């Protein structure tokens, strides 16, 4: 819909260009005000921070400030459009941080595609920020970039395209498994796609109890089988499967779970018929899914379906993750977002969906009723319980794992 | 002091720090967010991919300045490091917002090597409409600003260097006018050879001063040609043929003293042998090279400006950078060049000759102001400044061809 596009263009240019403004949180009108905000008063917190570096969190915005950082090499589904073109998306990501977790964001678009240039530039920004959310950086560069920055920086570094997606889909999968009386240890999973998100999703499924041998990964050229060499790399190699299947169709034979992280249309009804009873179908290709819940329900009335879209039930929406994840990490002044923290967020999201849904949430969604089951197995994005459930569990995981530098006693 | 305690509480209370980032557009509903983020946010991205200039139409780039420091010369605190400088950079951003309506991301960078710092900062270009370098020590700051100006296609401006040059240059033009002087024959003595001093001398030459009429002194006295002690590439440029060796000897018959050094550096005896109607810029902080009363006591015909708000003629940098960047941003300029800097000088000098509104008088407690020896430049809280200076900078950018809008 190109007129919907025009609504978006107008939105971005109307009044003042763009979507963000930086304002003072303190009085700044009078000469007295400015004698505190600036010279000579501002020397006091500077001296305090020089003597005790931790006090940077007491006297600046650092403790609530995340950088959303991209080089614009994988923007949304638009591909490598460059950092300037990606800036609206990074401003938008920042707005989600603010609206869902109260976190201030500097969106930082970096003109560097070289891994060393990019990492060298970002590493030295640490004094500015309480955390770094890497965004829309293409695979496989994003794997090296994230791992290097996590090692080199002493503040949390988290690439949402990789792990946010894994966290929310993992939560959904745990619940889908519960609803269908499945054990993770025996569930057979097919992942369609082998990019930034598929890699992390596969890894978290294993972390949640799935076996590598029960997971088959497919790409643009079919099943990633052990021995294969076409279009292969270090990361695809890890998930190369001993299977005899070569097509997506073959891989789905008797499979329990389809995880779609590829492109629209990739999954048809015929492929659906041979899946196991109560098939679990996550069709997350944007903006159009691998399949529709209706086409899926038509082929398989017993199917459980999640997608990336808010107009269908069970949206695997990344906004369920990163805001609370950084809230918990920031509030404990943590030096990392580690695996313990990611898993804590999985389990918090999963558990929340199992609770009775307050009238407030139904009223937010037009009076729709929600109860845990096949049409509701992950929290709604506009449910205010999400921050309350996920952020403290992340904070507790940071303290338990020893990456917190500030204890939080209670909420 | 109670004031330090007040300052600490100001920073620590409420939301820690001094800045918040907010949405400038509606962002409460599913519909709102379908435009602010996916799927609608793809539209401006596609527009920008096709026509790069549209980044200025659809993002905050055109109103967004990075205040960037590695914390190596923070205020008068020296090399305290990037984190400890963060309160100062947040506060600088506050000034940008309050005086020019400019949004700032303060960026504290953990790199002291010129090369590493530059390589980290120049790739941030897509984010910003302009870069204000701040509180970076000399001589590294010269090399850094020079290199970034060569690499980046947005304005790069180190305020410590050029802000004081611009405002003191406006003050100097007016001082010369008042005392019937011509810049081409004025003899100037610059005390100090650091970040700000060097730029001051360069602005004076641009305003018509002759390089031969300028003597620069540092911690070891006059910088004379042939001297090697404590020299560098930048001091070398301003090395003088003069036989003077001390600040005292240099000031004999001098018209102007520009003090960018340390307190007490200027005594009354040096003042004695200055020319009639000596112009004295004592801008050392927090205590000037000499006080206004001690100066007029020695020389009653003296015209004096300082860096302090408690005396007349405050050479305050807030008179410069807000309008300079406002003008640069509004013309979507690729540079702040010498033409733009000079445009700011002349506009500031011109505003000072205008009648001072009661609003300004009221702002400063009924104190009247009329262009003269006690009023050489606009007051910092004069709201006319942005309206006067920024349009002149924009005109300069367009005339010199660095404007893209
Ligand atoms: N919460 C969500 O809804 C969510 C989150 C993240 C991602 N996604 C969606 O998942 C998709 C990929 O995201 P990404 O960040 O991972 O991108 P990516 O890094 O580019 O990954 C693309 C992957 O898809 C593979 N592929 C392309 N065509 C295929 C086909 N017909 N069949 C099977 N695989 C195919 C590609 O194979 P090759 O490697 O061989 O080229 C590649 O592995 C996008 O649509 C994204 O919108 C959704
Ligand atoms: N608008 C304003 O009010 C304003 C603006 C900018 C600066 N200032 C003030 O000017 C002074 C310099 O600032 P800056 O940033 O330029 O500092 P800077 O970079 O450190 O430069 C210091 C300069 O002062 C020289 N110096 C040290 N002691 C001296 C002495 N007794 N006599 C003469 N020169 C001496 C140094 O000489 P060596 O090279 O030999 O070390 C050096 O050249 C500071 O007090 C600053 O607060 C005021
Ligand atoms: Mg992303
Ligand atoms: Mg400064």
């Amino acid at each position: 819909t190109t007129n919907f596009d025009q609504e978006a263009l107008l939105y971005h240019q109307q009044g003042k260009p763009g979507k963000i403004e930086v304002i003072s949180s303190k009085p700044c009108a009078t000469e007295k005000d400015l004698s505190l905000a600036y010279s000579p008063g501002v020397a006091a917190p500077c001296k305090a921070i020089a003597k005790d570096p931790a006090k940077v969190y007491d006297y600046t915005a650092k403790g609530n400030l995340v950088a959303v950082i991209s080089n614009g090499t994988a923007v949304l589904g638009l591909g490598n459009i460059g950092p300037a073109a990606g800036k609206p998306v990074m401003e938008g990501k920042g707005i989600l941080f603010k609206q869902f977790a109260g976190i201030d964001v500097f969106d930082i678009e970096v003109a560097a595609t070289d891994v060393d240039v990019f990492c060298n530039a970002v590493r030295v920004l640490e004094p500015t920020f309480g955390g770094i959310n890497l965004e829309d950086i293409k695979a496989p560069e994003c794997f090296e970039i994230e791992e290097r920055l996590k090692k080199e920086m002493n503040i949390p570094v988290f690439h949402d395209d990789q792990h946010g997606t894994a966290i929310v889909s993992g939560a959904a999968l745990l619940n889908a498994c519960s609803i269908t009386n499945r054990k993770m240890e025996t569930v057979r999973i097919v992942v369609n796609g082998a990019g930034a998100s598929a890699n992390s999703c596969a890894k978290i499924f294993i972390a949640l109890g799935a076996r590598r041998e029960n997971i088959i990964m497919c790409d643009s050229q079919g099943v990633i089988y052990k021995g294969r060499t076409a279009g292969m790399n270090k990361y695809k190699e890890y998930f190369a499967s001993e299977t005899e299947a070569r097509t997506l169709t073959e891989a789905l034979r008797g499979a329990d779970v389809f995880v779609g992280l590829s492109v629209a249309g990739a999954l048809t009804p015929e492929m659906l018929k041979d899946m196991a009873k109560d098939p679990i179908i996550f069709a997350m290709a944007n903006p159009e899914p691998e399949i529709t819940p209706d086409k899926a329900r038509a082929a398989r009335p017993d199917a459980i379906i999640a997608t990336g879209r808010s107009d269908y039930p069970n949206q695997v929406n990344n906004v369920l993750g990163f805001p609370s994840i950084f809230r918990g990490a920031l509030d404990t002044r943590s030096t990392q977002i580690n695996e313990e923290m990611k898993l804590a967020a999985v389990h918090a999201l999963a558990k929340l969906a199992r609770e009775d849904v307050p009238d407030k949430v139904s009223a937010t969604y037009g009076g729709k009723s929600f109860k845990f089951g096949r049409d509701y197995l992950i929290p709604k994005p506009f449910d205010t319980r999400v921050l309350l459930w996920v952020a403290p569990e992340v904070a507790k995981a940071a303290m338990k794992s020893g990456v917190a530098t500030r204890a939080i006693e209670d909420w």
